[PDB]
């Protein structure tokens, strides 16, 4: 009964670049654990929510019909989402865009059976001013029963 | 085109595990970067302020005697820390601990040098009740000129 | 000199299906208190603010030309939405709608009579996902000197 | 249509006097719900969740050495705080100190059986300067799935 | 046209170094406003509520026995302090503290007599880590009808 | 080596009336800093912070084209911008609008000539419905080091 960094997965598929997430995809193949990954670019934070919402139920991650799954990711999506905004959840309405990778990952971390299902959301990109180029980084993580 | 993730450097310091972090550790030499990574258990949210700020001058990434140093310094953090608490920045006067570890980078990590430098700071840890086993993952990151 | 629940009176009123509410409206009734009650389905916050200031203008709860009134009730408000929120005050920027009640009390609670006149605005509903059975119950309450 | 405002319960049990609340404590009899009862006097928030984690435990509403059960109940306290301080989670460091009642219930109140367990959480109470008779009513509910 | 900048008044007052402000003190005089000024030096925000609360009483500004003078004064203080603090309301939590000069100013700024008193709490310093020239200047301003 | 109110003066230049700023923009002549003032009417905050942008650049305060120039500056906008909204940014969606005059000075406040160059935003107006007349005043500062 061993114990997972669950989190610490669902960032590094957001963060390291394509071939370099090859050792986490396959410790989730492993486990047998849902995932998925995605980008999106966006103005208003709604977007962002939608994304991962619509990423999450296309891959089976969570049930759309069932309101406890997208109850469960929701918190934490929006966990996720105060990590890269760093305070209040803005925008475009502070003049600000943010380019972000996801990763979601539903699993079983915890040594004990019944800790049961966990899901973490991470982001990682970029944020900034409308402008190319005038932005630096930012991340997310949040975590929640499931 | 020559920019680095200064970012996801801190966050990989801070996230991988002791001897995964060999490569970062030598992009870091040959950009010739000032950096240091630490550890930090908390129940009040001034101790990794302090904690950090304590790191970042004894491994003399910045100059604790210059506001405009530790004033970057001290605003990165901030940042990173919303990043784990995930809202208001409380640990125990919300009943909840963290154990984090920390990493921050300063180099330039643009293409024009005219941006100069910049300060990365990440945590990643856990944050839970204070009983051992009640907790989850938790992430920041703090980007700021300097 | 008996004080009054005027913030239990709204909340009620709010939360207590129709028929249930009668010796809510008769107390008030009695002591010749000014109320108004109302529903609003909202994915705009403003939409909330101006269902009510619409609803206590309207049941002459408050004097929309005068700006002491109308102080007094937005800032009572603000305060009662952000119970229902439970944080930041968004909606359809975060992803999510309500769907509430609301009542507003303007009266004379304390002992003392030098402490004249205070208003109470209580909210009481669902907040969800934009569609319909996706959705949990929320509260909040406002009480401001008048 | 079967569903139940499993939180409206809650708001009830925490405002109502002692000895109204029977039809409350009925149904939740009927339906054979977990739930609890408790008040609690406060000068910092910390105090406010030790008081209701330490409640929801002791009647085994809760299992204290579950963390999926402790991490449901901690965010649903942190929610129903955040409306009754309208803001930032503060007491005694913004000189205001609050005297609640709560009251804590989790059953299954959708219709659909697959929505499983939820949890709500509500304070109803007073809060003003550490003086007598400086003080308003406030509220919070907070809910989460369990 | 007969309107007054009474906010504008009690932060001339915070922030002109004595004896400059001669002319405020006049206009104050001629329309017989009650007022008052200070100075708190805090690591803890209490601290300052606690000072203004002090002295505004203590210059019969307001009524202390009397809650809607204290009720109106304290959400003018807290609406000051964020402004000082840019956020969360934090001093020694976040490894920062204060120093700063505080006007409270109450009178009747409006044209229509109907609107009767109204309060403004200003609040300008600085900010700063524990460290002396480790700092910066900070502002605030709360009004509210009274 | 003498030190100077950089933020007092940006309030300064936003909060007296025309003509009588007079010694503030000889000050400001002599030890040769730039500057800019403005005036911004707006339901939507990022109006003000675009239009301190424009004003900032075309005065020659910052250069457009710079990251760490508008890094700099973005930042101070945001903690001016919390000043006046007292809490969370928010204009229209909570059925408010500000009018606002704003200054920015850059220059170098500290005795030290190590300090650097350092960025001040300064906000003062007021804040209502959206009805003239219903509002009162407002005030914000921003410091960063540059
Ligand atoms: N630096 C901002 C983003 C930005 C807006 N404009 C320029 N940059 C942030 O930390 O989110
Ligand atoms: N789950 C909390 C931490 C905690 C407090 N108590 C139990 N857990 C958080 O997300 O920060
Ligand atoms: N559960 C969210 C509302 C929601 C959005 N999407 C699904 N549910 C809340 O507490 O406000
Ligand atoms: N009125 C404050 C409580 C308070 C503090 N001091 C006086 N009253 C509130 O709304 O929370
Ligand atoms: N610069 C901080 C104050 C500070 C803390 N440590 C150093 N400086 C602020 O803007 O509030
Ligand atoms: N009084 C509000 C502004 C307002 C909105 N509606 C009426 N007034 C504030 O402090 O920001
Ligand atoms: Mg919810
Ligand atoms: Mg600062
Ligand atoms: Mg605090
Ligand atoms: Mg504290
Ligand atoms: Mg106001
Ligand atoms: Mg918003
Ligand atoms: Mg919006
Ligand atoms: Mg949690
Ligand atoms: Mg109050
Ligand atoms: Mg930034």
């Amino acid at each position: 009964e061993k114990s997972v960094r669950i989190g610490r997965q669902a960032l590094l598929l957001a963060m390291l670049d394509e071939g370099e997430e090859g050792a986490i995809l396959d410790e989730l193949r492993a486990s047998n654990w849902r995932y998925c990954q995605g980008r999106v670019g966006a103005m208003e934070p709604q977007k962002i929510v939608a994304a991962i919402e619509t990423a999450a139920k296309r891959h089976e991650v969570v049930d759309g019909s069932l309101y406890r799954d997208m109850h469960a990711l929701y918190h934490a999506i929006l966990e996720a989402v105060h990590g890269v905004t760093r305070g209040q959840v803005e925008l475009g309405d502070l003049l600000r865009t943010a380019g972000l990778r996801f990763a979601v990952v539903r699993g079983t971390p915890y040594e004990q059976p019944k800790e049961g299902e966990w899901i973490a959301v991470a982001l990682y990109g970029t944020i900034g001013a409308p402008v190319r180029g005038l932005e630096h980084e930012a991340v997310g993580l949040g975590i929640n029963h499931i």
